[PDB]
């Protein structure tokens, strides 16, 4: 039975989550859950009352644990008495709990992973191999740097909540997430070739451009999957997409992309290592972020990719980059890019939004040049 089970394998209790997901998880009035305050290093039953989580330390004295009336010698106990009777948490505030708001399938305990060795470092740290225990699912691990500020910290489980909700061939799949214990890790599925512009620059003069346009539309087919999604990436680049063993490509790096019904995400302004070269000008001078900005990176990537993995603007700082696509510069034809695969990397730069190709048209046509490849 349920209430004899230890705190740690509770529907209810969600360890390391931070203040941030248990605002998302907690909906109605009377919502709780059962947590761990990882800096006072007490339990904490947050629940919602109105309209905003309410956080009350649970005390603990001879084994027993408490608010501010009767004690029980485990936390599952004192959990069911609030329930069950419905006596306020404390008679100052009137909290009283309705519902236990259960962990989603995504959370993986810490005992089901074992780390390897880094193969990354991403904004919020290193990325390591890893491997499942139960199967040998070999895995990849997103983790977070303690030091970084409070409010990027916050966003570090954003990648995680957007993959949560797709399943297609060429974006990297979600394993799960690792928040009942610090330090917190999103788990992923290891793409086992590396990253697509390392794999450029190695493999180079091997690739055939039938190749290349195969793999440049597993990007579109990616890319056109989420913007049906609503999904506006942000951070596309050859770098941020993987290899697999077949050569298949896989979008990767979800930290700042952010899913928008109706289709423009405003930026905080407060972004810091922007992909200047990488982004649209209308999302740099005006924080307007959308899939036609997603489209002016996916021409970058284009040129990546027909390049062999040549650094873009590479005598031009980054604040040089932006003045010189204002006066219309853009990135000059590589040779080994078809004619008809130019011709779509500069309606991708289109100085205005609306006048570039949407993800559908970009895979169609680059279908039918590799099909005279």
């Amino acid at each position: 039975p349920e209430v004899q089970k230890p705190l740690h394998e509770q529907l209810w209790y969600h360890g390391a989550i931070p203040r941030a997901e248990v605002a998302e998880l907690l909906v109605h009035s009377g919502d709780f859950l059962v947590r761990e305050s990882q800096g006072k290093q007490e339990y904490v039953l947050s629940v919602l009352w109105d309209g905003l989580p309410r956080h009350f330390i649970i005390q603990s004295l001879d084994n027993l644990y408490r608010l501010e009336g009767e004690g029980f010698p485990s936390i599952p106990l004192l959990i069911d008495h609030l329930l069950s009777t419905q006596q306020p948490l404390t008679k100052k505030s009137g909290v009283v709990l309705h519902r236990a708001v259960p962990k989603d399938k995504w959370v993986l305990n810490h005992e089901d992973l074992v780390l390897g060795e880094q193969i990354g470092r991403g904004n919020f740290g290193e990325v390591f191999s890893g491997r499942l225990r139960a199967d040998n699912t070999l895995v990849a691990v997103k983790s977070c740097r303690e030091t970084l500020p409070p409010d990027l910290k916050a966003k570090f489980l954003q990648e995680a909540r957007i993959l949560k909700q797709y399943s297609h061939p060429n974006i990297v799949r979600l394993i799960g997430v690792c928040t009942q214990k610090q330090p917190i890790y999103i788990v992923m599925e290891l793409v086992q070739g590396g990253d697509f512009l390392t794999f450029l620059r190695t493999e180079g003069a091997r690739l055939r451009v039938k190749t290349l346009l195969q793999m440049v539309g597993d990007a579109a087919a990616g890319m056109e999957y989420l913007e049906s999604k609503c999904c506006i990436h942000r951070d596309l680049a050859a770098r941020n997409c993987l290899v697999t063993e077949k050569n298949v490509l896989k979008i990767s790096d979800f930290g700042m992309s952010r899913e928008e019904a109706d289709g423009v995400y405003a930026a905080s302004g407060g972004l810091r290592q922007v992909p200047v070269k990488w982004t649209a000008p209308e999302a740099l001078n005006y924080g307007r972020y959308s899939s036609e900005s997603d489209v002016w990176s996916f021409g970058i990537l284009l040129w990546e990719t027909f390049s062999l993995g040549a650094s873009p603007y590479p005598n031009l700082s980054n604040q040089q980059t932006r003045e010189f696509v204002e006066k219309g510069g853009r990135l000059p034809c590589p040779e080994l890019c078809p004619d008809a695969v130019f011709r779509l990397m500069e309606q991708c730069w289109a100085y205005e939004p609306g006048q570039r190709p949407s993800f559908s048209t970009i895979y169609q046509e680059l279908q039918s040049i590799r099909k005279r490849h």
